[PDB]
């Protein structure tokens, strides 16, 4: 597009030790805007030997970065954090067309995205180690804390800035430095992140962002010798093979895999406040979040108030194209993910479900999906299993409270999870019971950067954000002192 | 006799409060290897038996993780006490069955029995956060909640104290665990989970599955019930396993090799670091994974560390562990001595010297002789493999920067030792060495309230202090809308 | 009574450097059951020179009781524990004949206090120093915790076991010694546990108890040098007056003073919940305790129906001995608590306040007073602004939330409070509002030993117990290593 | 002067709810430079009736400003640190005039106090409260952490910056508001900073300055039921009346006090390290702070040799106005400090004590003392027990460890102590013996804003900087939520 040639953070080499660069073979791979499914540039196509240069640029200017002291990293992390924000409406404008969605959420994401920047050069000066009460008067136990080393992070598209610096700010801010592989989908948010990262004086080789073969660039992040950490954000069956991987070296590992996350309004809740909560919690993204409502269940008592009420809101939303004014709901990222919903719609209307409304592809075409919402939901059907990542609310009836709670939790993820009761007891008793890490208590925006963010099960490993996002990219040194 | 004489030996596996055969009968023997008798036989389980166990465990899960920290504490506490209380008999097994010294395993009881009274402790004390809020209609309420059923597998070095490291945090978190015993040395796991049937443990809450290690440690690192897993051995094992607990992306705990260097630098404390070398080099005949694996020393205190290094070793009593004064027990079995062999005769063929040992112990079975090797450089494979024996390979070096580039010439990082009093280069060169523990003018660093563990390929994880427990925790955000 | 005369632990000599002593004059001053009136005994009434010895043994003993470690330490206080609970029934016996509560809140008490002694036993291991990332890198700053010496402990008569243990225990757990002077009403209480001391190990002169003439020893505890803490649990003015003394020499302060505990019930309160924890937070102890319910506050809607429910409990109470059987209401300390008790009464009765029961002294004589329950108590009265420390629940009408909290507020005061609602925004508003240390929401049993138990205001300074309770005794030592 | 004229920041007028005022009665007061005699300005000389104003408008600022979120009250602060260090010039401009030391150090504590500014609005955000495990599996509890309120602080003149962003800092980013009564020497640089808070957006009365009578000013604040908490920093006999009066109203309080620094070089020792460093600990501020090292202990082994290259440092000083190029050494800040400098070194001379350099008025007058050095130093002169505040440096000889350990804590104060020695052995010992807050292994310039500054004994309670500094201005509050 013209008005991507007309921002200087529009990039189409990638960045290795502070270079622009192509791939040693020249090849380039094209980037499409999935709203008009025309070509809006291209990116480097590298593959194994480019990772490996990066992970070598990682390695030798983490020597010099480490050695700085916190505030050093904290004075460059916050330039960084500044032009973030500075260039919000800029980088705003990439993601909508690179990624879809609307350019109101787009600019959200960058304001959210910038906050973990500020956040973590502020825990850089904080990451505190121990004297621990001696069993014996002859030593003394100092502990302290050291950056793990080159961090390697493959990010996914959905997210395409937020998931750079929520990777990239903790390991910088602890010391380490990083290598980035990502979307091929969204590779122009990352190397716009890059060029505000050459702007902020962040030293060459500190961050890297390699673009093009994704397994040949996956692999050599996950079995070179030097990269002591890997950081991912993804699919879970993409999560068990990069983990799989990471095994022949013992990489350190944070994981933030798939989720299915369950929405239960019991009937004692604030009807008006939990249809507003579920409507935000389901159609953020059109639905393609790892915490978006995968399942609501309602109560029987309130059902048909709350299906009439949320199908009114649903019937509002305005779908176009993420640059248009008032648009709330942009396309589906790719062909297949239009599948998956149509799949999963099919069963469910074979089993007995109905079609509120929507249930099929837009009229604009391209991958845009109709907002849905399916009624008569039961525990039978696949799209009660299965991620939709899609603008489609399944509204499940349910009575008894432990059979909810088992039906919640009768999934292998264990990410984001919203209970809505006015009810104390059941509220604690509830989120408690809830097998997950996330758990919305009459609230469905949970996402900030003080909150730690992250699941349990196969939903993966660590947090990202608040107290506990630095440790995770350090390793702990006991000193034991004989006097 | 002298174990049958034991309430504590038993011959059959535990699970779900019962003494268990397996379901074909099959057993295998287990041998004493200073004297080369079988001691016994254990039941040979398979993945059969290992699920049960999961089973058993995942059901106790739901009303042990119930009680209150307090409740889990003292049933912990009855637990510790009746460990301490049976130390002569613990001491015995072990020392019968892996061939320490006596003296050895009953420092070993009270070493293990630590982290039981300590983790019941950190029960009561799981502290979950109250985060200032950015948004102000909402509360941010950070709790910890168990991870759920453990997997522990052990090895045969601290057949004790790896039990209680693992299982001890695990119960403490409201955790449950099945745990798979080295067949070397099983009859020390199934001794502790007799005092934990006799401290009033529920059933299913600790569980010992003894026997085919391929089959069940399958079973432990697939089983979908099972959320974590906590394995202390060889790298290449751990590699394996956790290759395994990627299709179910299983929270790990890895305590793997260690190729530990001590570096004695020119200005340090020669008595206090021959002293210290000798404890980190000996101690379990040199089957440790924190041993002194390289002994680097300077140039210029070279041949004097040497002669009085070689005067120590040469006081040492070899022979069998129930002996009074022995120092040096047998190693665990033939391949460690064949192995231990290989090593030092490829040192001796690029110029290293034996100043003493070098050969089996003329007391047959699997003993060996504590050895000395000078005149050791980097090109020796003794450098770039663990011994886990009594061989202390000592290198010369003359360069600080060169010795600490060799002592991080390695996959390895869980244990280092420095040697110097000089206060600058004490921390300069221990902040440089890449492990994640550092004897500084120290080398007994054992203890149940620092945190114990590597970087890089010795593993990921930390046993004991305040930091063990949140291993066996996860973390839940509850965000409360006002 | 010669069944304190069979008990090991009945001691009318004080405890000074490992000795059981009498005063250098001889002189005593009688203790008395307040139940019967009855002479049970005498303890030494020793003055300032003793007070001096007890500092000097308690500094000499300071030198080798902090350099144990800190397992060393944890081994004698659990013995110390273990003896505490072992003879439960004697120390139950003995708190109930001096001071008057019944037979099993004493051994409430005891349960209640032993494990202020387990708790802390295990934080000794525990005053975890820091490693702070270093602003200059030839520096690095570890931070380490000292105890701060011999601590001077004033305690009252209401608890007088749990309050020995809640100073002592973390004086000891930190490394201090501690002297101490008890309540003259309640010393046999005090010298029980000080004889367990002695069985359990404690070394001579790590523990000792000065009883007698309080203005004499307690102006040696507020001025001798050595002490360099003090903790104090009993009233605001004297308090202020110990606190006072202190100032010469900038002594450390631990103070849990006076508390007019508000008990608020709206309209959408569980009325049979609030009922029994209002009955519990009023009448345990006879209602004398710093956290007890001085001002119920309760709705409009609910007002008749509640005092209606409350009333009905308070008259199946058991009035009499506390060594009788079922007995729940003992008698007050002295004369005093009487007249003050009739005083604040009167005061609201001349001011329009109706007595639904009660309202004068039993008839067992002595110092019984009926538990009594006002109604149509409004603010312009004494009973408000006055804490009464006995069995009368003041049951005050209110309507508008904001009136409410500022009455609750309008005090010096802020210990406790606590407040009934199901409502969760209400709840949590209130409680925030609420100036005082601890909130009850919908729960009135609230002491333990693992929450932080103090107030804000003029209710004093310092936490009690929890893992706040043992940093009081510490002073932090920051290390600058220049390498 | 009219360099003074020239910048927007010197003001002569109070600073009282965001108004520009001068005193009720219009009288004042008059400021002078130390170095030349000349009257600068003056300032409004206000009592009781305007403290009690100032008090009034910070509570009342105090209920809105509390109710924003950590980052909002962070986003000021940060403007309010841009401010102070975009002003650095001009800052140490009229700091230099009003207090004299040289522009140099005064630009430095410019950057020292800003830090501050930026250290507290992080800690805000991170604050955190408690979840404890419960004993009562009905119950949780949650524990949170709630501003004290108004607070009042009572600053020196040595750090006339420094002194007002330590306590400041933190007071607002926990959500306080301040009210400050400066030193009558220096009340200039308080008002600037006072200036750039206006600029930086901090609302009306959250921070409040009152000038003029000492007394009556600190009697309101310490007595005025709406301050909540007193921080203070001065000399000890003040401290001790300050906590007096505090304690009517049971107020918390945070000292630092006198410190009579020791100062201990073993003749183990890197010498030449010791002499630098000795050097800065000494002549920092010609020697007017409060962890000055006061004692200079030498060992036998090395005490000639440390003498004579110690006084060939104090030599190169350049003694003069502190706007001259190079000048060292300023003058004092009034003329008894060179009367009490006087007199300790006539006492010392009269009992042995040899003069090596200085020992009077330097030829420049005014308030200028010699850089002095005395030798032959020992305990029963009268430097050794007081504060001599000025560029006098007494060389004390010693031999054995335990006795210049007992020589070191033979003292009420525990400020900053400071301890040289290669042996790791020795260098702990010492260390972990020296009754002290603050101890300098191998290195003096231990201030910085992470690190926790205070002391022990009677050099006071609390800490300012690092961690533990926003906890002084924090109560806690323990919900026990009933299931």
């Amino acid at each position: 597009v013209s008005s991507l040639q007309s921002t200087e953070l529009f990039q189409q080499q990638a960045y290795i030790n502070g270079q622009w660069l192509a791939a040693q073979s020249n090849a380039t791979v094209p980037v499409s805007n999935p709203a008009t499914g025309e070509e809006i540039g291209t990116i480097p196509n590298m593959g194994a030997a480019e990772a490996t240069q990066a992970v070598e640029a990682a390695y030798t200017a983490l020597q010099s970065w480490k050695a700085l002291t916190a505030q050093n990293r904290a004075d460059i992390l916050l330039a960084w954090h500044k032009l973030v924000l500075d260039h919000t409406d800029e980088l705003a404008l990439i993601m909508t067309i690179e990624q879809g969605k609307p350019l109101a959420e787009a600019k959200g994401e960058v304001r959210y995205a910038a906050s973990f920047i500020q956040w973590f050069a502020e825990e850089g000066k904080r990451i505190y180690g121990d004297v621990i009460p001696t069993v014996n008067n002859q030593q003394r136990f100092i502990i302290s804390k050291e950056p793990v080393g080159v961090v390697a992070a493959i990010t996914p598209w959905n997210f395409p800035i937020a998931m750079i610096t929520r990777k990239a700010a903790p390991a910088l801010a602890a010391g380490c430095t990083v290598v980035i592989k990502p979307a091929n989908e969204t590779p122009y948010c990352a190397l716009a992140i890059a060029k505000l990262a050459e702007k902020a004086g962040i030293p060459a080789g500190v961050i890297n962002v390699v673009t093009g073969k994704s397994q040949e660039i996956g692999s050599v992040f996950t079995s070179h010798e030097k990269v002591k950490k890997l950081t991912f954000t993804g699919s879970t069956p993409v999560g068990r093979l990069l983990m799989q991987q990471c095994s022949s070296t013992i990489k350190k590992l944070a994981l933030e895999l798939g989720g299915n996350a369950p929405l239960i309004v019991f009937d004692d809740a604030d009807l008006d406040k939990a249809v507003q909560g579920a409507i935000f919690a389901k159609f953020r993204n059109a639905g393609q979040t790892c915490v978006c409502a995968n399942r609501i269940y309602v109560h029987d008592n309130i059902y048909q108030a709350f299906a009439e009420k949320f199908v009114q809101e649903v019937q509002k939303f305005k779908v176009g194209n993420g640059l248009e004014d008032g648009v709330q709901i942009g396309p589906l990222i790719n062909e297949k993910a239009v599948l998956k919903a149509q799949q999963l719609i099919d069963d469910a209307v074979s089993k007995g479900a109905k079609i509120a409304c929507g249930g099929k592809q837009h009229a604009l075409g391209q991958t845009f999906y109709e907002p849905s919402v399916l009624t008569n939901v039961d525990r039978t059907m696949e799209i009660v299993q299965e991620e939709i990542f899609g603008p489609v609310a399944p509204l499940i009836r349910f009575t008894d409270e432990a059979d909810v709670v088992a039906q919640a939790n009768d999934t292998i993820f264990g990410l984001a999870a919203y209970v809505y009761s006015e009810n104390i007891s059941r509220l604690w008793r509830v989120s408690e019971q809830l097998e997950y890490g996330m758990v919305g208590m009459n609230a469905t925006a949970i996402s900030n950067e003080v909150v730690p963010f992250g699941g349990v099960k196969q939903s993966g490993v660590g947090r990202e954000g608040s107290k506990y996002g630095l440790e995770e990219f350090m390793t702990i040194k006991y000193m034991c002192l004989g006097l």
